[PDB]
DNA sequence: TGAGGTAGTAGGTTGT
DNA sequence: CAACCTACTACCTCG
């Protein structure tokens, strides 16, 4: 079905013919920079020309005039002083048809909205982000309300704004004040001289005149002795974690720092309706366009079309997964389940008993419940009873207890995991009419003993779907994938992730962590898929999927490689009506927006945004088909992910491995989706 | 640890 | 600089 919608986009005034001639200007460093220093360097110098310059080619477009520039100067990087010289090289007419002109056009563009909102008073300016006024307030802190914008050229030389409205949380108090107002020691801390922030530990309360330091001065004079006292008192000490040592505690003062403030230091939601978000978008960007000189913003349409809403299957039609517990589910087997109790009583909970019973007998298989007597603070015995019960034939356990500290949560969890037993948290204060809830975790229990809950009916280009994406916080990541396999994702299976320096995946680990997905649809299905559907989490490095790509081709087997970003998709607002789910939109080539999750009372929904970087399926069946996996999420009861479920699985792996460890994986199923 | 959503907070990687 | 990502917590509501 046609449609139409709004982007949170608008039309502005033609650039004159000053801007679609800029300047020009040839860039001499002394002494010429290295091969790793040569492009950060060059943007330095954009920025210290002044005026409204970017970098073009090896050199720089300017909206300025040189003689407005700073065309000699000094630049600081990494510890080594640059002298810098420009040369102006004439102006010269920029085409915004050409791409790459229009490119160049587009930056000046951005610069220009940077130095524009500069000089714009009384309000809050941050970069790109504007904040007009005050939302709400406390002892101590305020809610500020304003947009987060961009500028750019489109390709009939007009400007093009992008407005979407935010909030912003300020703390305009010292970590001294802020806790003599009986508020708890904040997570997070920043300097009060400077940007940078540590993490709080604790209040150290020993004397800061007495408090020696690594060499030699006191804390209280070594801040002293730097010029941080004048115009303040120093405090109490504080005990801040290193950014790069975990293992060494530094001091600090807390007269000298600021908490930095999340909704967890402060009962108000910041979400807005997409009614209200549209109207505050709008007012925005008239109120910007004038101010700014950029004439009257006209609302930019495109056009939409609304896919097929998905037919989810249990043991017959769902509309939601925890469906599945009465009426059945999709692929049932002979299970057995353990009960731990960390909480002081006794058996299962009757109606948890009950609803599990009900489930098996929908599904038509047979259920085995037991109960793990042992404790895990009886240490190494406690794993002989776990090993007991993998032998009695228990695939996963059901573990109720006081919430735990993240710690022992973690810590739990591997000792289990070391013995293939995935693990389902449920916290103890328990009432059965919290239905949502338990329910919820027994279908986080069931997936992780590799059971089907359900499965998709339609036709898809391709069997086998798999998700990459990159998780952990150390200096090092995982690069994983998790798949699903067969024509209705009737199989979910993840694969052992590896060990990466970064957010790139190495080529062979790309191509063996899909051969893995090959294989296992190998297994399932008794030959190779004619088709496979590759999702990326976020952009897709350089040549990341070559390897992999090639090898696919010389199997014969067909792909669609899809870039899925969870942001940069802009807002989407119906031009007329309800805003409906499963939107897709088409935008440039190979490119498109595809908003898969919104339901009334909701905030603005914000749509993935989809780069279609190999393969030749047509954009409207991959979005289709994308839509449609979002939907076979098996652990969420009553709300779908907004990713589809081979990447919403891979998230959720990667996030695992970065908080356990990859070493307790062995002898965990790949059926068993442990992490979700 | 119930889960997803949309929110906010901080910091990080890729690559001209 | 680019245009995205990580991962935490809060409230709302339960396709
Ligand atoms: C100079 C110095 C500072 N510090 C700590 C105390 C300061 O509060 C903290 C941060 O100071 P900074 O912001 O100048 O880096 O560094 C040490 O632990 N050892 C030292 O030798
Ligand atoms: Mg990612
Ligand atoms: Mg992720
Ligand atoms: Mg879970």
């Amino acid at each position: 079905g046609k449609t139409e919608v709004f982007l949170n986009r608008f039309a502005l005034r033609p650039l004159n013919p000053e801007e679609l001639r800029p300047w020009r200007l040839e860039v001499v460093l002394d002494p010429p920079p290295g091969r790793e220093e040569v492009y950060p360097l060059l943007a330095q110098v954009a920025r210290r020309a002044g005026g409204v310059t970017v970098r073009m080619g090896d050199g720089l477009a300017s909206w300025s005039p040189p003689e407005v520039l700073v065309l000699e100067g000094t630049l600081a990087r990494m510890g080594q002083t640059y002298a810098y010289r420009l040369y102006p090289k004439g102006r010269r007419p920029l085409d915004p048809k050409d791409p790459g002109e229009r490119s160049v056009l587009s930056a000046l563009a951005r610069r220009l909205l940077q130095e524009r909102l500069r000089r714009l008073e009384g309000v809050w300016v941050e970069g790109l982000a504007v904040y007009r006024r005050e939302h709400a307030r406390g002892p101590g802190w305020r809610v500020l309300g304003g947009a987060v914008l961009d500028l750019w050229v489109s390709d009939s030389g007009a400007f093009l704004l992008e407005v979407d409205p935010a909030y912003r949380i300020l703390c305009e108090m010292s970590l001294e004040a802020w806790l003599a107002q009986g508020h708890p020691l904040p997570k997070r801390v920043r300097n009060a001289y400077d940007r940078r922030t540590w993490e709080l530990l604790r209040l150290g309360e020993e004397d800061p005149k007495e408090l020696p330091l690594p060499g030699g001065l006191s804390l209280l004079d070594y801040h002293a002795s730097k010029g941080r006292l004048q115009g303040r008192e120093g405090g109490r000490v504080a005990w801040v974690a290193d950014p790069k040592d975990p293992r060494k505690p530094i001091p600090h003062l807390t007269g000298l720092l600021v908490p930095v403030l999340t909704l967890e230091d402060l009962s108000l939601a910041l979400s807005l309706p997409w009614e209200e978000r549209r109207r505050r978008t709008r007012e925005i960007a008239s109120w910007i366009g004038r101010r700014l000189g950029l004439g009257t913003p006209e609302a930019v349409r495109a056009q939409a079309y609304r896919l097929s809403i998905p037919k989810l299957m249990g043991r017959r039609a769902v509309s939601k997964p925890a469906d599945a517990l009465r009426v059945g589910f999709y692929r049932a087997q002979e299970t057995a389940l353990a009960l731990l109790r960390l909480d002081g009583a006794q058996g299962w909970p009757e109606f948890l008993r009950r609803a599990l019973l009900r489930a098996f007998g929908a599904s038509g298989a047979s259920l085995r419940l037991h109960t793990l007597h042992a404790h895990p603070s009886q240490g190494l015995a406690f794993r002989e009873a776990l090993r007991k019960a993998k032998e009695e034939g228990v695939q996963a356990v059901l573990v109720l207890t006081p919430p735990m500290a993240w710690e022992d949560r973690n810590r739990l969890k591997a000792l289990l995991l070391r013995e293939g037993l995935p693990s389902q948290i449920l916290n103890v204060p328990l009432r059965e009419e919290e239905r949502h809830r338990w329910e919820n975790a027994l279908l986080g229990l069931l997936a992780k003993a590799g059971l089907q809950v359900v499965a998709l009916s339609g036709a898809y280009p391709a069997e086998l779907a798999v998700g990459f994406d990159a998780g952990g916080r150390e200096s090092f990541r995982f690069g994983g994938a998790a798949c699903a396999v067969g024509g209705d994702g009737g199989h979910l299976l993840w694969t052992l992730p590896e060990a990466q320096a970064g957010e790139r995946i190495p080529q062979e680990v790309v191509w063996d962590l899909l051969e893995e997905t090959l294989w296992a649809f190998r297994r399932k299905a008794g030959r190779l898929p004619s088709r496979v559907l590759l999702l990326r989490d976020g952009r897709v490095p350089q040549d990341e999927f070559a390897l992999a790509l090639e090898a696919l081709a010389r199997e014969g087997i067909a792909y669609d490689l899809v870039s899925v970003r969870k942001s940069g998709g802009g807002r989407v607002y119906p031009v007329q009506g309800r805003l409906a789910d499963g939107l897709y939109v088409p935008l440039e080539d190979k490119t498109f927006l595809l908003l898969t999750v919104h339901r009334d009372f909701r905030g603005t929904p914000r749509p993935l945004k989809l780069v279609h970087e190999a393969g030749d399926t047509p954009l409207e069946a991959l979005a289709h088909q994308i839509f449609h996996l979002t939907r076979l999420y098996p652990a969420s009861g009553f709300a779908f992910p907004r990713l589809p479920a081979p990447l919403h699985l891979a998230d959720r792996l990667v996030k695992e491995v970065g908080r356990l460890g990859i070493r307790h994986l062995k002898e965990v199923d790949r059926e068993k989706l442990f992490f979700v």
